[PDB]
């Protein structure tokens, strides 16, 4: 019966921007709108420098852009005009109320879906698509329920994204899955077979899967979590070879072997960031405490202590091994984003690590390739005017430091000439892999006259 | 140069009988003599009636006993003459003392290390094999650097076995890797070395793992950790889906189609069982308290926690479709091995749900086509006499049965005549689905009449 | 196991109190066989100390040689001088092997290159590990 010829997505982020842009260069007869309320945000996506840093990301959109891809401020009539209409907003954890700092807010969630009542007639097909769903179609569904105009006629699914920053193009093209959720209605199927249509253009029919809009939005919660829980299962075995001589990396591959538990996800770490992992965690035990499911809760509850537990830990360790001093102290953090090759900052364990040492009254030096400075001056905080310095290269930054704490795993971090930096470091000059980046390189380093202390290797 | 003509391995159960066998089968150049205390199975293994069931086995055993394969209950010339020593003995969890409940006692893994010292002369190799290693390299070695003859020479080695019961032959033959730990001296290597050339007749050179013994011990105790973390980690997930309207099963194929998370061992249950995954846990957190990791040792306590919930709630949700009051109640449990295709209780999530039932004054009608009935009798442990009764059959057991429970995932239970079972089962007729076995029999089982609940689901 | 000393002090028989008993009730939860030798302390005294899991458990012996006769370990509570010169050659042949003295009094001090010599595994209060 139906097909999507006008796309609209209202979010322009990490999230809406690049999912947008694959869809518009897998299927070039479809229009595709990307609206934000954010001007310099849009600007700048129609500009040759990208507000993201995404591998391959402004080789997609060029090839597309003014052609079936657009990107404008001008939100009521994209609405107006689109078959199907994607909600790609942020939900910010509240930050105070009942889930003070735990649970999500939907504000601007019901923002659009207001404004999407205000601005459409006919038929349109509505679709939730975030990285952690929270109750999100539910919320939709009830402001569109109660302002009913005739003839207006909105369908509600839920579309969840799976791809992971920094891998965002080659994620959108060769999926795992694309997990579809709508009513089980007539009306519902009918809208879920149109959005299978657009991505059957580029996606395998059986990588498909179409299910319920709560069973989809659980699919994902659950999903998060359990990624979540391997990073920290396996930073919890980090602390206990630590302790006891053997080594994570040999153990993690001993592991990884087994083909039911699976090879991925089970880099040890300084403990996992992003907008994803921990608020979707906190989500997911919120939720259970309101369903009263005390048991599960206090469960899942665990991924995130052991993953504060793995930054404090590793924090405490850069401080002991400098006297449990680090007063008017140099020190070069390598790497600010919470993974390498993107920019974006949300949840990294960077900002944490950080924050401890300033605590301590260390004179921090920060590099990161591809981190905007500002950026890096908001996640710190006044104290950061006396202690932090955004270094322009990594050699400024370790450049008379006492110790160089690597936080973020870019490339580019095996690469620098590490006898330059010895010659220039004060001695003992100490280097704190919080990646395991410089695996291999060990004797060189020791040659050269550092002590290397890295994540889940010899305490 | 070394090559091991002549094998003995201590211990004819589960691990050792198996392993052994298929050693045999692979190696017809090599003596493969496998020793117990135990006489009646010694000579069950010698008869045409194996005191294990295990798919496969009966197969391999009598292709080459009496050829190369032997099983004898004199322990001691075996040692005397054998290359390579396995000890595949059990350690019992403490009953009293520190540790109890808790920590695994070592004691006959002791007395076959003195035994070993008492019989054998020259150089041997001496290799601990079991499923669930708790510091046993490590106690084996202090006892031979003790009790040193002049001109003997032990080594001692590590070789964890991943093989998991009902499918230990397909396991044995094809397995995912090989980890054998040594120490890292000239005389460890040569050992390792010879180990290795013994599992290179049927296992590709890159499958086989070489490390140090204590990293190989960790790296099992961590791997059973993952593996059982991911079934409790989805029956939580069970909960969630049960109070909230998905299905678990559906969340679980979207889950498991991330090649991150893998999807093996997502099949919610009513709980794992088994001997080694519960103490695996177990001696994991004790191992981390005894480190003073109280973080660590707090996080994997929650495998166990949820288990334990995961039972818990399964058996009061029968309690409750029976107004809790199951009084001289007649229910039929369908299945008592820990998991299907094997006779082994040990464990078993059938054990727990009974005795709950038990303490309500269930009479119990028990049917497992595999687990002897002496075992159950065991397992249950007065009154016992008073409510229960090992079934022939599954029909005497569903005859007059107010509910009928399923707790082990045999392939025979999908085969059942239920409109027979209906006709003689007592109004209203419960099935109470632990396993998932009655998927897709969903309306068949309603329209017959009965009243149809299952983990992860709702009615 | 050999326990060497009952009385709370040396040079008396009084246990009232004595770290022995302590010691002793550990030992026993973790299911060992006590061989108990004090050269002052009435058996019966250590009889109603260790209180049944008492007459599964508890040997007083004689003399410390029989309480050392085959002990995987042998364990000083109580600093009665008599015990620096015990012929500790004898002990070690006879005991199984690896040997464990341990010293909860410090009175074999002085004594400890030619215990590792003999062949022991020597442990005590303040030192090492
Ligand atoms: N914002 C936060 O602090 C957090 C968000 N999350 C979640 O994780 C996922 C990440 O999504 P991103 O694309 O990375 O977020 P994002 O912040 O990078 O991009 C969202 C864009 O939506 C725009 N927007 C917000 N409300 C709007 C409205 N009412 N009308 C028009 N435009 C609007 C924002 O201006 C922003 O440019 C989200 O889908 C959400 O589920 C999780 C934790 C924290
Ligand atoms: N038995 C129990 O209750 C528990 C055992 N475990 C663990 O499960 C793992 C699997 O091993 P299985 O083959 O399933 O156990 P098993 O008990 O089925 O087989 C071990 C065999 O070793 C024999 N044996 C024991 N001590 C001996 C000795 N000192 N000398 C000679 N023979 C001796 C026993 O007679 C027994 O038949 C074990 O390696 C152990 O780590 C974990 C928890 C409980
Ligand atoms: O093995 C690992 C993997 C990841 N991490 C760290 O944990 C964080 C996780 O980042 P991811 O690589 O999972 O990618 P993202 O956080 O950008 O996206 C993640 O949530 C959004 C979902 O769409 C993706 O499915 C999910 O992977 C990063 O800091 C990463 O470096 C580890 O410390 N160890
Ligand atoms: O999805 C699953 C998978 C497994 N289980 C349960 O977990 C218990 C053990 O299952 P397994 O397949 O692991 O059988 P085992 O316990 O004998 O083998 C396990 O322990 C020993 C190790 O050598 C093996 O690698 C490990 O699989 C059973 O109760 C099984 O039903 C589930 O409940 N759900």
């Amino acid at each position: 019966m139906f097909e999507i010829k006008k796309i609209c997505c209202i979010g322009a982020g990490y999230v809406g921007g690049p999912t947008c842009s694959v869809i518009a260069h897998m299927c070039p007869e479809i229009r595709v709108t990307v609206v934000d309320v954010n001007e310099s945000r849009i600007n700048a996506w129609n500009s040759p420098t990208l507000p993201i840093y995404e591998p391959g990301l402004k080789e997609v959109v060029e090839s597309c852009r003014g052609k079936n891809l657009f990107f404008s401020t001008n939100i009521d009539d994209a609405i107006k005009e689109a078959d199907l209409v994607f909600i790609s907003v942020n939900t910010p954890t509240k930050t105070y109320g009942m889930g003070k700092g735990r649970a999500a807010d939907l504000k601007y969630i019901e923002a659009c879906a207001r404004r999407i009542v205000q601005n459409s007639n006919g038929y349109k097909i509505v679709t939730e698509k975030s990285t952690v769903p929270v109750r999100a179609a539910e919320s939709i569904r009830r402001i569109f329920d109660a302002n009913t105009k005739p003839n207006l006629n909105l369908q509600v699914l839920s579309n969840p994204e799976f791809l992971a920053e920094g891998t965002a193009i080659k994620d959108l093209k060769n999926p795992d899955r694309v997990l579809i959720g709508g009513d089980e209605t007539p009306e519902g199927q009918r809208a879920v077979q149109a959005l299978c249509a657009v991505y059957e253009h580029w996606v395998p029919r059986e990588k498909i899967l179409t299910t319920n809009t709560w069973s989809s939005e659980l699919s994902k919660l659950a999903a998060n979590a359990f990624l979540a829980q391997r990073i920290s299962s396996i930073n919890s075995i980090s602390a206990l070879c630590e302790a006891t001589g053997a080594d994570v990396e040999e153990v993690a591959t001993a592991i990884g072997m087994d083909q039911r538990i699976g090879n991925k996800f089970l880099k040890a770490s300084v403990g996992f960031g992003g907008s994803c992992f921990q608020k979707d965690v906190l989500n997911l035990v919120y939720l259970c405490e309101a369903l009263n499911l005390p048991e599960v809760a206090r469960y899942w509850q665990q991924v995130i202590d052991m993953n504060d537990y793995q930054r404090r830990r590793f924090a405490s360790r850069i401080i002991d091994s400098l006297f449990n001093t680090v007063t008017d102290k140099k020190i070069a953090i390598l790497g600010f984003a919470f993974k390498k090759d993107t920019g974006d900052t949300r949840e990294s364990s960077s900002i944490y690590i950080s924050k401890y040492l300033m605590d301590e009254g260390a004179h921090l030096h920060i590099y990161d390739p591809k981190v905007p400075r500002e950026q890096i001056v908001v996640d710190l905080s006044d104290q950061v005017s006396r202690l932090v310095t955004i270094s322009k290269d990594p050699y400024e930054a370790c450049d008379g430091a006492h110790a160089v704490v690597i936080c973020t795993e870019w490339d580019m971090f095996k690469e620098l000439d590490y006898e330059r930096i010895h010659k220039k470091m004060l001695k003992p000059a100490f280097i704190f892999d919080g990646r395991r980046v410089l695996d291999g390189l060990h004797n060189e380093l020791q040659t050269i006259g550092f002590q290397i202390e890295t994540i889940g290797k010899k305490v």
